[PDB]
């Protein structure tokens, strides 16, 4: 609508059919099949990058020792991830991918690196102090959200 | 996030968070409670302005009859409106709202009308040519989610 409120109310509306039945908010086939929660896929995205244990991987998502458990318990269930014994300390537990999960990580990390580059690709078309207003935009309506 | 690109793609995340099992994106209570499709909310929306035929309400909303027949059937059916013929022309169907929709109409309406004035007073804080630039940044992102 031509009033910068009814502009933002219609767009809002856009997201909201868009995110409609989807798990998150990407661009492009949705194909990344797997349904994960934040914790999960973020495990899942750090042990695509490197094989961790419980304590590092809290510390690098800085979350609480429950969370990780919690979230390892699903991954493996779903065969996404496998336990090892630390070579030099059999008390330490190691996590890594599986091998079907190698490209599952793969492709939808992909997705979402298509994400980002088109947002930034549209921030590219707007100077900096003119980022700065969106950017302050952003951050007081995402304020009336909760 | 710290870039804009980032910032985007968290408050999209926001919003998602926010629709999940929504009928609209409202500010407030969402008591609201009905759940009308857009054109049933409309006609409902319209009629509690103004008692209405078929080609008027076709004419004010811009669709067509074959739409505004599948939504007078399922608001009638909820007893939201009903029909009475026209004191000048036995032959014209006129359309209003039952008794028990007219405060249901009104409270949702508010809702509306909070939601965008909400919208309204953060874009308050913005210059005219502040606004130019989030309404060129909403259509371009906008355009990226059909
Ligand atoms: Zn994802
Ligand atoms: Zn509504």
């Amino acid at each position: 609508g031509m009033s910068l409120a009814n502009q933002i109310d219609q767009f809002l509306g856009t997201i909201m059919q868009f995110a409609e039945n989807k798990h998150e908010i990407l661009l492009g086939k949705a194909e990344s099949d797997v349904k994960l929660t934040s914790t999960q896929e973020a495990i899942l995205m750090l042990l695509a990058e490197q094989i961790s244990t419980n304590a590092k991987i809290a510390e690098k998502l800085k979350i609480s020792p429950a969370a990780v458990t919690k979230a390892l318990k699903k991954l493996q269930e779903q065969e996404l991830i496998k336990s090892s014994r630390a070579t030099n300390d059999e008390r330490v537990v190691l996590w890594s991918l599986t091998e079907k999960a190698v490209p599952v990580a793969k492709e939808h990390a992909t997705h979402h690196e298509k994400t980002l580059s088109t947002y930034q690709e549209l921030g590219n078309k707007f100077t900096d102090e003119e980022q700065e207003v969106i950017s302050k935009f952003l951050s007081a309506l995402t304020e009336e959200f909760q």
